[PDB]
């Protein structure tokens, strides 16, 4: 038809493939994913669908809202009263006059009752009912929604800056008038024995192709359950480099019946000096989606191995045969049994984990020899009972001894009392025996629900079993607020990469959620597209795209003009930093403002929603106060007009960093854990400003950075105006007066955040000019180079001066520093959990969890909470 057609064309261009490249897939793992994935999109479209036109826009403009409706008591002590200040604005008459109505309102007030307030006093202004909607003066964002007023971020924020809210009156009709009339239409593609095998497992390496010039090779296998071998690794005898052929039938130490769900076969071709190297890799599932043990003759196509790979195999790594077909290809042969075999259903589980549980019971009671596995009932003492709670204290990345394990697993029916113990007594399962995995499913499918940030902890690596995975789904599904999973949604997307299958619970959820909330949609989208360069995620993040773009509705319109501005932004900087890398600023500037007349540029620069916050349009492009950073990667410094009525009241030009060169993903991350961290300090009433100002990765080390209007360096400072005194004086002239004293204290503030996130991270060398400070005494940290490898912040005399070594002013500071370091070692287990959700990122400075393990120092989890008070006190005290 004609409507599929152009949906087709536009869902191509927004994943960068045709659609018809999906089509020519021959594996059916793709075309199941395509067609059964659609009941999401339809229970998407469904819930927009229901209570329209007001569900719709809920979807385009969802309520920006904090995760509790409670405040704060530092922050509702800066209301006058428990009350705020409100501006409400109307655009009057033809000549669009904008007219302010000031209130003075309950701050817990819903939007329809601050609507009413301004109904009456505009009335009174002299001397309507609920068909207005509130919406933030200079941005699209809206208070749609039924929440009190200081609820809102926008609010709460202005709360925060001591700033005075600005709100629009907006009728419902106009805005209705705006969403348009949507279509989702269904697409064209869309219309055995079990553990009845008594033998062990065996995997013929038959031979290799592609594989040839540059002494001996073989092939080294493991079985696997995330990146822990289920028995020991095998490996093929040693062959001539240029012949590869082995032939060779490897024997494992594992019954085909205590294979668990999710074991893989772990694959390297390695190298011989000796000095051992893998050449190439690649890991296969033993059971495909369809729960069908792998048999007879398979082709695997392997990958480059990844830089900073440690042993000779990659369990981590994707699952997969590699695209590119001209690769080193390793041909393979699994048993064939009686016919098609299938792991059991959850009944023949169920009816063996009775069966196990019952065994188990008779076992002993009647067995003569000594188990330290064996479930030994009633005798748990109290002593016994402290040391399980203490167990599940530790952190994610402290040691479970070999006894602890067995101690966990004979416990494992009073664990279900500690329901935050389940991620240790999942790592004290021997998931190479199935009678202890049967009755560990039976555990979990009647587990209480954990909270969000604990079931996170579950979709990491070391958590490939599908009921694990589908149990922390299930605690998000009913725990994790639209806010928390926009926090986490960078770790979420990331983790999509230790999914056995395209069709899973994680990607269903998460879809589910993109499809009714626009802002998560947005970001869901790009930290997608951002990696579809990446051979290894390319079909799992293309189909998922696909079946998004397919169902998320007009948004795939503004979507393509975000892609093609970024576009035509990559074409721009790539000729400025090859064919124009030693013409003149004035020369290229020339080329760039030719480039702008012609009308396929106009078009794509222009008239576009920002990718680093989707609220804020970016009008015409006012080139006059554009221009070619003197960075070496040639960042472009962009600035576009705020279309906007009330842009005058947020920001009338809109200023961000385009950069081609630089890998992104570094600030991207420590920038969201800066936010955490504040989020953090202000949940526990300590209001220590920090700046996690937007850097967005759209592809391979490609971004936006948000400009921070009003700021300038260190270095800056001390120039105009070698010299170390000029930082205070400079503060002083910038904020005289009464002012002055909200500026150093707005300083220290933002300096006590700065000086622990810095420590506890391991933030990269701190100088002059990665330092920066506002106008009004706001210090923020900028190019976050290389973390988690000390005191990189060293606070010189310049930041001491300002604060005030000796004075009540310094030691305000230090219980500044306490307080924060404190807050973060009592969370340590989310920071830890974030970085190790981002072990799949291909960033080199989180390839393993010994890089991870850097936080446990800094944070001194070890150690207790008054000698961690000490280390740090210690630390700091090391200039």
């Amino acid at each position: 038809n004609r409507e599929e057609k152009i949906l087709n064309r536009e869902i191509g261009f927004a994943i960068g493939m045709p659609v018809c490249e999906f089509d020519m897939v021959k594996d059916p793992e793709v075309q199941d994913f395509r067609r059964n994935i659609l009941n999401v999109c339809k229970e998407a479209v469904d819930l927009r669908d229901l209570n329209s036109p007001h569900s719709r826009a809920m979807y385009v403009y969802p309520p920006n809202v904090e995760s509790s409706p409670e405040l704060p008591k530092h922050i509702y002590n800066k209301l006058d009263k428990g009350q705020i200040i409100v501006v409400i604005w109307v655009i009057v008459s033809p000549n669009n006059d904008k007219q302010k109505y000031t209130l003075k309102i309950n701050h817990d007030c819903v939007p329809e009752q601050v609507i009413a307030e301004a109904i009456r006093k505009k009335t009174r202004s002299m001397l309507y009912q609920g068909k207005y909607i509130l919406k933030v003066c200079g941005c699209d964002e809206y208070f749609l929604e039924k929440y009190p007023l200081s609820q809102y971020k926008y609010i709460r924020s202005c709360i925060m800056l001591g700033r005075m809210p600005n709100l629009m009156l907006m009728a419902k009709e106009s805005l209705y008038s705006q969403l348009p009339m949507d279509c989702f239409t269904m697409p064209s593609y869309s219309r055995k024995s079990l553990w009845v095998i008594n033998s062990a497992l065996r995997i013929k390496i038959l031979c290799a192709t592609y594989v040839n010039v540059n002494d001996k090779i073989y092939v080294r296998t493991g079985i696997y359950h995330g990146g822990e071998p289920l028995c020991d690794n095998v490996n093929t005898q040693r062959v001539p480099c240029s012949n590869p052929r082995w032939n060779e039938w490897l024997n494992y130490d594992i019954y085909i019946p205590d294979l668990p769900r999710a074991a893989r076969l772990c694959l390297s071709i390695c190298s011989v000096k000796e000095e051992h190297c893998p050449l190439a890799w690649g890991n296969i599932n033993l059971f495909d989606y369809t729960d069908t043990l792998v048999s007879g003759k398979m082709a695997l196509n392997l990958w480059p191995v990844p830089h900073g790979l440690e042993d000779l195999l990659n369990p981590i790594g994707v699952t997969g045969s590699n695209p590119n077909k001209e690769t080193p290809c390793l041909e393979l042969e699994f048993d064939w049994f009686s016919s098609v075999v299938k792991f059991p259903d959850m009944s023949v589980i169920e009816e063996h984990a009775n069966w196990s549980v019952s065994r188990e019971a008779g076992f002993s009671y009647s067995h003569a020899g000594l188990s330290n596995r064996l479930a030994r009932d009633n005798e748990l003492r109290e002593n016994d009972k402290e040391q399980l709670k203490a167990i599940s204290t530790r952190d994610p990345l402290s040691e479970i001894t070999e006894q602890e394990k067995d101690f966990l697993w004979s416990h494992r029916h009073y664990c279900v009392t500690i329901p935050e113990i389940l991620p240790k007594l999942l790592l004290s399962v021997k998931w190479n025996s199935r009678d202890e995995v049967a009755q560990m499913y039976c555990l979990v499918k009647d587990w209480p629900p954990i909270k969000p940030e604990q079931a996170m902890e579950l979709l990491d690596c070391n958590y490939p079993d599908p009921m694990v995975r589908g149990f922390a789904v299930r605690c998000l599904e009913k725990y994790l607020t639209d806010d928390k999973l926009s926090q986490y949604l960078i770790q979420l997307v990331q983790v999509l990469k230790y999914e056995q299958y395209l069709d899973n619970l994680l990607v269903r959820f998460l879809l589910k959620k993109a499809l009714t909330n626009q802002r998560i949609g947005h970001f869901f989208f790009w930290h997608l597209k951002s990696e579809m360069h990446n051979k290894t995620v390319s079909q799992r993040f293309g189909l998922l795209l696909e079946s998004y773009c397919r169902a998320c509705g007009m948004y795939l319109k503004h979507l393509n003009r975000q892609v093609e501005a970024m576009e035509k932004l990559i074409n721009l900087t790539d000729i400025l930093k090859q064919e124009k890398k030693d013409e003149t600023q004035k020369v290229q500037m020339k080329f760039l403002v030719e480039q702008m007349r012609r009308p396929d540029f106009m078009d794509a620069l222009q008239g576009f929603l920002s990718p680093l916050n989707p609220a804020h349009q970016l009008g015409n492009l006012r080139l006059e106060e554009c221009r070619i950073m003197s960075s070496a990667k040639r960042p472009l410094w962009l600035n576009w007009e705020n279309p906007d009525i009330m842009s005058e009241l947020l920001f009338q030009n809109n200023e961000i960093i385009f950069k081609n060169g630089d890998d992104l993903r570094q600030d991207m991350l420590t920038l969201q854990i800066i936010r955490i961290m504040e989020n953090i300090w202000q949940n526990q009433g300590l209001d220590l400003r920090m700046l996690p100002y937007g850097c967005l990765s759209i592809g391979d080390c490609v971004g936006l950075i948000e400009v921070v209007r009003n700021s300038h360096t260190i270095m800056q400072i001390q120039c105009k105006g070698f010299n170390s005194h000029t930082l205070h004086q400079w503060l002083k002239d910038k904020n005289k007066g009464e002012i002055y004293d909200a500026a150093i204290d707005l300083f220290t503030r933002s300096c006590a955040g700065y000086c622990v996130a810095t420590f506890i991270l391991g933030i990269g060398d701190r100088h002059n000019s990665n330092i920066m400070v506002k106008d009004d005494g706001q210090l923020f940290h900028i190019d976050f180079g290389h973390f988690l490898d000390r005191v990189p912040f060293v606070l010189t005399q310049d930041f001491l001066i300002v604060i005030s070594t000796k004075t009540r002013e310094f030691e305000r500071f230090q219980e500044m520093c306490y307080k924060a370091y404190l807050a973060i070692r009592q969370h340590a287990n989310l920071f830890i959990n974030l970085f190790s959700m981002m072990l799949g990122s291909g960033m080199p400075e989180l390839q393993s969890f010994d890089d991870i393990a850097y936080i446990r120092k800094t944070l001194a989890l070890d150690k207790t909470e008054q000698e961690a008070l000490e280390y740090f006190m210690k630390q700091m005290n090391d200039a």
